[PDB]
RNA sequence: AUGGCUGUCGUCAGCUCGUGUUGUGAAAUGUUGGGUUAAGUCCCGCAACGAGCGCAACCCUUAUCCUUUGUUGCCAGCGGU
């Protein structure tokens, strides 16, 4: 569902920040100062918007994995279920500082969170003390919270999905040492610099990123078949 | 000129590494910060993610109960004193 206007223009994705904090690279994508706030001219959103949907679904059509990236607190659970529904992986929690180019290490510590939820997967926690065990599901639940629908990875990913790159541009950072195509909702507050396929708008409104993560979940299961 | 061994700082809680990242570089970050602890003890956060020597625990003794055993050990309950 590629949408062009309709919707768009009602939960309020043309928005955007102050003329008090707004990043001088943001000049082309704009238009309106509406109680000095900058508002993003969609005209080049919606087509920028295809053909970024065009090569995210290149790469979903070759088997690409597809990685989402909504680790913001008004995002977290609207990635992640906008992330499994379309069997792909995502990361709503904290980036690990030195995750994709410090993969030789952190494949390690996801290895033992396999290993942990077997433990957990038949019950042979119960196997020592209460307080012992209670140990382990602290751990464990920790362990989920940060590398859970990521775990089934396998190594470096191909499209990754971004929101707010002034916030999460660390992830960013290190999509652009490994050559790895970035897809990022960049915001007036944000720089389009280090992600190559920039998409302008706003991204802090709910109703906003699930028109977005919604179009993107289409794409990846389309490519499928 | 040394090995082995010991003292001291001090039983003070600190000392480093792999990988990644930042800086031309020495190095830094991790190990900073908010709390907390006898203790980089623990939690949360964090360009850091994990790991090692350390603190702890495991060790011996002491403090209560229990089981086994009953001599040269023991004396309640019964005889003889």
């Amino acid at each position: 569902a590629t949408v062009s206007m309709r919707d768009m223009l009602k939960a309020g994705v043309h928005f955007g920040h102050q003329t008090r904090y707004w990043n001088p690279k943001m000049k082309p994508f704009i238009f309106g100062a509406r109680n000095k706030v900058h508002i993003i001219n969609l005209e080049k959103t919606v087509p920028m918007f295809n053909e970024a949907l065009a090569e995210l679904n290149k790469i979903a059509s070759r088997k690409g994995k597809i990685l989402f990236v909504g680790t913001k607190r008004a995002a977290s659970e609207a990635v992640k279920d906008a992330a499994l529904s379309c069997d792909q992986f995502f990361v709503n929690h904290r980036w690990l500082g030195g995750m994709l180019t410090n993969w030789k290490t952190v494949r390690q510590s996801i290895k033992r969170l396999k290993d942990l939820e077997t433990q957990s997967q038949d019950g042979t926690f119960d196997k020592l003390t209460k307080k012992e065990a209670l140990m382990r599901t602290r751990e464990l639940e920790k362990l989920e919270n940060s590398l859970g629908g990521i775990k089934d990875m396998g190594g470096l990913p191909d499209a990754l999905f971004v929101i707010d790159a002034d916030h999460e541009h660390i992830a960013i950072k290190e999509a652009n040492n490994l050559g790895i195509p970035v897809f990022a909702i960049v915001d007036t507050n944000s720089d389009p610099d280090g992600v190559d396929f920039v998409i302008p708008g706003n991204d802090d409104a709910i109703r906003a990123v699930t028109l977005y993560l919604g179009a993107v979940a289409a794409t990846v299961r389309e490519g499928r078949s």
